[PDB]
């Protein structure tokens, strides 16, 4: 593949924590330590609007499946749901007793999952803003939470070194993924077809798990990840890649099945905390920490 820099997006006055393409493919949303959400044109990199409300910085942000709603996870121990077009804050989800780190809508977008430094995972009702469930998920901060394709499953990861898979409806743990040693898991998500999960660990290692068999299938290295919870992705619109940020300021792209680094992206001046893949085009968004403060758009 041949991702080349097309756009640099400037505006956040602090570190960007997370970037996400809207499912309809028209927008990019960005979260920052500057307590703000910014929305950008996915194709032209053009600034669109600021969404504000959080009392502290934001670690994560997620789109509903109809691109109308945003959820954001903040250090002010709350989530807020946002009507994107109007800018309204529709609900504030309160219940976490520490930094909310990660969040996600289910496909049906009637639920939100959140993971927190209170070591718990919570399931929220979108429409009412009420917490449906609280799972005793981990013995250390929750780094990532994610629904599978049909929303039946949740996967969560944690500095405790574990990935657990949860039944959305009943809240019971269906599986604990554990390998030959448990370095902290910094990131986790299902593959789009929901057959696999990708997990990132603070030992400079990406791992592709077959979660039904419960066996680790592929491993992806060469990048540097010993400290931050760096988002990683499946790119599936062109070839099949793994895409991850890295603490050496590069964006890394691997061939999924042969595991070879096929492209390193240059440009950022600080840790690439976050990357995102466009739902229908060969586009990547990447974002960096305090010394860089920019978002880059790469097209292939
Ligand atoms: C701005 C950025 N924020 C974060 O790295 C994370 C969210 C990263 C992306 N979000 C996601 N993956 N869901 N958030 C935070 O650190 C805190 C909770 N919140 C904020 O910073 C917000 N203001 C904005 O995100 C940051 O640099 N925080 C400071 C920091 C300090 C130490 C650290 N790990 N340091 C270590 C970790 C482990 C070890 C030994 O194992 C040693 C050092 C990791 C981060």
């Amino acid at each position: 593949p041949n991702y080349a820099l097309k756009f640099t997006l400037a505006g956040h006055t602090k570190a960007v924590s997370s970037v996400k393409f809207s499912p309809n493919g028209e927008w990019l949303a960005s979260s920052s330590a500057d307590k703000l959400i910014k929305i950008w044109g996915a194709y032209d990199g053009k600034f669109e609007k600021t969404i504000s409300g959080h009392k502290l910085g934001i670690s994560d942000v997620a789109w509903s499946s109809d691109s109308n709603l945003l959820v954001s996870a903040s250090d002010d121990k709350t989530l807020k749901i946002w009507d994107v077009s109007s800018g309204k804050c529709l609900k504030t989800l309160k219940g976490h007793s520490n930094y909310v780190f990660c969040c996600n809508f289910n496909p049906q977008s009637n639920l939100i999952v959140s993971g927190s430094f209170d070591e718990s995972v919570r399931i929220w009702d979108v429409k009412t803003g009420k917490c449906l469930k609280t799972l005793p998920a981990h013995s250390d901060p929750v780094s990532a939470v994610h629904f599978n394709r049909d929303g039946s499953l949740i996967v969560s990861s944690s500095y405790d070194g574990l990935c657990r898979i949860w039944d959305t409806a009943s809240g019971q743990c269906l599986k604990t993924l554990i390998d030959d040693d448990n370095p902290p898991v910094s990131f986790v998500k299902f593959s789009p077809n929901g057959k696999y999960i990708l997990a990132a660990t603070l030992d400079n290692t990406l791992k592709l798990w077959d979660y039904s068999k419960g066996k680790c299938l592929k491993t992806y290295t060469g990048h540097k990840n010993e400290k931050y919870c760096i988002f990683a992705n499946f790119s599936v619109t062109g070839g099949k890649w793994i895409v991850s940020g890295s603490e050496d300021n590069l964006v890394y792209i691997w061939n999924l099945q042969t595991k070879e680094i096929v492209q390193k992206l240059q440009g950022h001046t600080d840790v690439v905390i976050s990357t995102a893949c466009h739902p229908t085009e060969n586009i990547i968004a990447s974002a960096a920490l305090e010394n860089d403060k920019t978002i880059k758009l790469w097209k292939s």
